[PDB]
């Protein structure tokens, strides 16, 4: 179903494929995440410990805070693909 | 799904990799950081041990300080990549 | 996930080890030193022994004293090799 | 839809690139822009530090200054490209 | 979308890459330059070493200052070749 | 972006290098300058080795001195090359 | 029931094993805590004794404070295990 390599049925099964990885690794990202909110302890607000550990955990924050508009521009990439392969059709069916 | 390189499902599967990476990295680094603070001792301000051993603690406090901006570099790159993967599928979509 | 040699997950790795070996050597350097501090004593001030003496802890100060720039450039290298992954991205991934 | 190489079709495909072209730019600029704001402190204003980094974000902020004129002709020669084709149907198309 | 080799699209990757690059260089040199105010002393005004050290800081404040004309200059070259295109399309568009 | 050699990101490049370069050798030679005037001491106001050293330091300060306006030149070299650039744009690109 | 290597009976047995394995050590490891609690005394807080066995324990102590940890990222283990079997069967069952 398609003219060149634009297959409805491949497009479906894509989408499936990406939303089930993309659900599997929000799982496995929040499951990690809690046993790492676990292990980590608070020493004390300005003993050496804190110093030693507090940049880490705002890289932390910082990386996970990035990883949302990533998601948004991986979910943007879809429609252009989908537009892409309507103006492929429209340009030689006619 | 894609047109020569980029994979929405390989760059789901790369964020993947590079969360869990980060991850990890923090939870080693703060766990064993916690058993160097417990290590070394506080031996007297003036003491010959202090002359000794002072330097080596200002140079960790002062790496770990660099970590961060290192860590927010790292998580613009994936932006980047991202970007460049969608101009690339519409330069030659179309 | 990268164009030619750029690997995120490869950094990532790399600044892994690269905290790791340092938190080790601040470790044994803080260790060691604090048994050399046990080690010498102090015999006098102006006799045969302080004269034989001082010198070599003088050169152990100033050589602890350069580490921590040496620390400080180590840590900037980082910053500098993202960045050419980064421009090196830029310049052929469009 | 055309003469020799107006295409009103490849004209709406190359005003969609361009845009998202731009998009993506401010996009990225504003994100590294906040990291750079992050990333540098304040020392003090008459020490050492001061005088050697000043100059440095003088010249950023000129340079961003000098930005809006830049996309303001890049706007302009739009215009100018869809009025030399309108011209050029005209001239023989008659 | 051009006519010989000006592309607005190829503009405007241009400045974005000019723009990360000058950010990352504003970056680099504000970061190391902390490590040299830090790294340098003030002796003393009139011992050996303020004669031996005084002419070097100048200088290196001199340069610093030079840089925010250089930044200017390359900011107002990009207008030009902007200018040189579009009355390059004017000429044999019509 | 440019027309035969002139490459802005070339030329940011090429700022940041020098820059570095030159931020890089204040800093050795200071911290070098402090070493040689911990070294040198001073034996007497005339006797054998104050008619012996004297010259060699009255050199020294002399080259130190001579230092600043080699960078001021070296500074203002890349004025010129910018300017050069310009000059050659507008020459043929209308 | 499977593809290539992924078989769910499989995976049950294995999961089977593992649990009556980590059941046994449980078991073991309480069983023989038991007998070095009996076994060690507290001779006084300050005399030989105190000093020669007190390190001994707190080993013991933060070894086994460790082992939780350990059990936690064994567990998470076997998620991606089952996840990599899904996204497997799904890439060529299509």
């Amino acid at each position: 179903f398609g003219t060149n390599g634009f297959d409805i049925p491949t497009i479906a099964i894509a989408l499936l494929i990406v939303g089930v990885i993309i659900g599997l690794s929000g799982l496995i990202l929040s499951i990690f995440a809690t046993a790492t909110a676990s292990a980590i302890s608070n020493p004390s607000p300005g003993t050496l410990a804190y110093n030693l550990t507090h940049p880490l955990i705002n890289g932390m924050v910082s990386f996970f805070s990035f990883f949302p508009t990533l998601y948004v521009l991986l979910g943007v990439t879809g429609i252009v693909l989908i537009a892409a392969g309507i103006i492929s059709i429209i340009m030689e069916k006619f």
